[PDB]
């Protein structure tokens, strides 16, 4: 049962940056595939990027690709989301979660995933 809890959250301004963490206990991030998903008021859950176990796969959502970036720190046992040219459609609930099986290294269906954190919010004001 690991557990995860995203940070780095907040408002900001359209142009701006945040790095968002993706924070780890319980079990080493190694071992899971890691993706972040948003919710922006009343949409569902949209995938945003994953990170394989391996940290050697990596992919994005085409509205972010380019703009956003994913990586892991093993020695803190975190998952990072680097946003940068944040937008205001941008703003929305930011959740971490694990590839519930390990069939699959990508998958961008949120019913693939599991142990998802509390989220953090994400506010971009123009």
């Amino acid at each position: 049962e690991v557990q995860l809890v995203e940070s780095g959250g907040g408002l900001v301004q359209a142009g701006d940056s945040l790095r968002l963490s993706c924070t780890a206990s319980g079990r080493t991030l190694g071992d899971y595939g890691v993706a972040w998903f948003r919710q922006a008021p009343g949409k569902e859950r949209e995938f945003v990027s994953v990170i394989s176990r391996s940290t050697i796969i990596t992919d994005y959502a085409d509205s972010v690709r380019g703009r956003f970036s994913i990586s892991a720190d093993s020695a803190k046992n975190t998952v990072y989301l680097q946003m940068n040219s944040l937008k205001p459609e941008d703003t929305a609930v930011y959740y971490c979660a694990v590839i519930a099986n390990p069939v699959y290294a990508t998958s961008r269906n949120s019913d693939d995933y599991g142990h998802w954190g509390q989220g953090t919010q994400v506010t971009v004001s123009s």
